[PDB]
């Protein structure tokens, strides 16, 4: 499923993600924007031997598991495919848990430099809610 700006904003709010631990929707939207463009299908692939599933892209080795990743640990204790729900609730639930290890989002490559050092309004401007 896909998630437009206003929909994702309302969703991120109903989930209590806006400013969650400080991570304002601007950070989540900017990150999710270039990562999967708010999509519950845009999947990525890691060469080490893992794959990322979920709107915000979650690795099946340290964040979640899929049952095929050649050797996985899982720190979120969750099924990666579930992160592709039609509701961000799946990834938001694991994200709200993952954003509490110590590195937080200091790993997602897009957010790392495209957001953690750019702007946090261009990803919310408009859906002033």
């Amino acid at each position: 499923k896909v998630f437009g700006r206003c929909e994702l904003a309302a969703a991120m709010k109903r989930h209590g993600l806006d400013n969650y631990r400080g991570y304002s929707l601007g950070n989540w939207v900017c990150a999710a924007k270039f990562e999967s463009n708010f999509n519950t299908q845009a999947t990525n692939r890691n060469t080490d031997g893992s794959t990322d599933y979920g709107i915000l892209q979650i690795n099946s080795r340290w964040w979640c598991n899929d049952g095929r990743t050649p050797g996985s640990r899982n720190l979120c204790n969750i099924p990666c495919s579930a992160l592709l729900s039609s509701d961000i609730t799946a990834s938001v639930n694991c994200a709200k848990k993952i954003v509490s290890d110590g590195n937080g989002m200091n790993a997602w490559v897009a957010w790392r430099n495209r957001c953690k050092g750019t702007d946090v309004q261009a990803w919310i401007r408009g859906c002033r809610l």
